[PDB]
């Protein structure tokens, strides 16, 4: 796995989303996804190997805890 990420957000999920229509994606609790935008709103942008939706950050949760960052 020599390539380099581009580099993006990975949240995990916490419940098992509804999709409802052709954007909206039906993510399962704990699955992984890639945070690509964000919304004021509350809305963000994330990407699945299956497909790319946007979803709540309220079904999303920060794996990381708090890295040293520099």
């Amino acid at each position: 796995g020599s390539s380099g990420s581009s580099g993006l957000e990975q949240y995990v999920v916490v419940s098992n989303y509804k999709k409802q229509e052709n954007s909206e994606l039906s993510l399962q609790a704990g699955e992984v996804v890639d945070v690509i935008e964000k919304n004021e709103s509350g809305w963000w942008f994330v990407s699945t190997s299956e497909e790319q939706g946007w979803v709540p950050a309220t079904y999303l949760e920060a794996q990381n805890s708090g890295p040293s960052s520099g």
